[PDB]
């Protein structure tokens, strides 16, 4: 499994290691055959080589099998033109591969029901998984613009896009509970309609997995007095944003927050967390997200279901057992990714 | 005060019936010269003048200080062509009134904090006001469209458009906490942009109210996390849709939900519940809301806050003392009115 490890900047390089550890014991362990090379992206390339995503960079994203990503951007690099600042150099990253999907995995684990806004009972079991389509919508619609008088942007989507993204929602499901929503406002618009009826056809090649469909407005409301009955939420880019955002609130923190990005090319798995530029080299960093994404990409890029099950059960011991400094605790990256190696042997 | 009273169809004539006991109440106690014409409305209208708004009512509406509109929609009527669907009465009306500004109150009273699906810590406290605009956006941008390859909609707006909106907002803030944050989308959208900058400069009008801008996926995890920190939301059409939607859990159910429309022509006040037409004429029905929309009624067209206050704290109690089924109790409307009148002195 050829990996390449792109570390960022910030507490990117420290997270990022605490998940190699973790993947380096599993191989030793049990000889998977782990072979990764870290590049310079980001902040740090644009330190050496003058752009974020150079083509050293892009070269080893090619070849790889799948990209582990730390984190991107800090103040350093905010003055710089648009063209390269950090958080461009993903845009290209995601571009370069055309990754259209990206899932947001939203789970409150055994026993952390406290850390969740929401009552105990509501919280226990959520597990949800939240498919954004994202190279289309009103986001990159055309035609768009702004004068002295008014604005406006185009929400527009043609079929294969949805299509590509459905599908990609529909395999996951199979793979996990058989159920999918699709969300949309086909009630009010053209767009949405075209949605709707775009998904149902692709459905018709998914008859073990059970479809729904659902506005918006109304899943909003779902994924907070009810989001445990839900298994995969396919939708489009800002809806998906908007919900992603939502349902990343459902655990009670943002360090435990993974995600992957799939679609032509090499798939990418990083935390949804920034840099933190302040905490960086502190070693007080939380790498419970990066471990997660490991996991991610050990069932999703190599297909370890199995393994990347007990990489996940280690992770909710080690938050039980020695919670980092932002769960109300005093583990930093180190000790805590040694106890997640102990749960791990 | 004289009163246009539109009961509609389903559960409309009788949530609407229950609130106009509170109001013929509270006009015998306080001499409030209270005065009423029950118009036909949505599908009631139709099966009597062919269209769901007729002249008869339209000019009631017109002549009146304030509607108080109760549900509309059946079955009965969804093949009909949209020129003359039920709904189609309510843009009409809406239309006709020059109605922008829709206000939807999301508020946890004392007591109930338990109802909530969030932890008491964060529901205590809830008073937020979304004003969202009504008239443009997505919804009724132009041009739309779809076809077997793809489908359109466009999000535009106008600086008159927003201003008329910014500007209730700020005078609704002042009445309440001084502070506003308007929701947009800035970062990504050219609307976003031009909305944040016309409300900016409306702002500057109201020094004294304390203006936060966001963006609509960072309020909908704001609103989830910490929404006893916000007064009043200003948003667009859509956004406001979502973000009334989510804060409606917030105090357990949107069944629950009163909602105002402003503008220049009669105030038009109506739950956020459909009609539920299959429980129609059986009792059972929620009134809450209805009796919440004459409060606000109250509060927004006359100026009678106090009195407002004091049918709030009435329902409150009243779904304390005796819930109705829909809450997990026996009253129906009949006996939940009861309640409620019970403490109106």
């Amino acid at each position: 499994m050829k990996v390449a490890v792109l570390p960022g900047d910030g507490i990117g390089p420290e997270v990022t290691e605490a998940a190699l550890k973790v993947l380096r014991a599993l191989d030793e362990a049990e000889g998977l055959g782990l072979a990764y090379e870290v590049f310079p992206f980001g902040g740090a390339a644009i330190d050496a080589f003058g752009e974020p995503f150079p083509e050293p960079t892009r070269k080893g994203v090619e070849e790889a099998e799948a990209v582990l990503l730390g984190s991107v951007g800090g103040p350093k690099w905010d003055g710089l033109p648009r063209k390269i600042r950090p958080e461009t150099g993903l845009l290209s990253l995601r571009k370069s591969q055309d990754l259209f999907a990206n899932l947001r995995p939203a789970k409150v684990f055994p026993g952390l029901e406290r850390l969740s806004p929401l009552k105990e009972e509501i919280a226990r079991g959520v597990d949800v998984l939240i498919v954004r389509e994202l190279t289309g919508g009103i986001y990159f619609g055309e035609p768009r613009g702004m004068s002295e008088a008014e604005a406006w942007n185009t929400e527009r989507y043609s079929k294969p896009e949805v299509e590509r993204v459905a599908r990609v929602a529909f395999e996951l499901a199979r793979k996990r509970r058989k159920h999918v929503v699709s969300v949309d406002k086909a009630n009010v618009l053209e767009v949405g309609e075209f949605w709707r009826k775009t998904v149902e056809e692709v459905g018709r090649g998914y008859p073990d997995v059970a479809l729904e469909h659902q506005y918006v407005d109304a899943m909003a409301m779902h994924l907070v007095r009810s989001p445990a009955r839900f298994d995969v939420v396919v939708t489009g880019n800002i809806f998906g944003d908007i919900l992603s955002d939502l349902a990343s609130v459902l655990p009670g923190s943002l360090g435990l927050l993974p995600s992957a990005s799939l679609g032509r090319g090499t798939p990418v798995f990083e935390p949804v967390h920034g840099s933190a530029p302040d905490i960086a080299g502190k070693g007080i960093a939380n790498p419970t997200a990066a471990i997660l994404s490991a996991a991610m990409m050990l069932e999703h890029a190599f297909g370890l279901v199995e393994l990347a099950r007990k990489v996940e059960d280690a992770v909710a011991k080690a938050l039980l057992e020695t919670p980092p400094p932002d769960l109300g605790g005093s583990a930093g990256t180190e000790a805590f990714t040694a106890t997640v190696l102990r749960h791990l042997a």
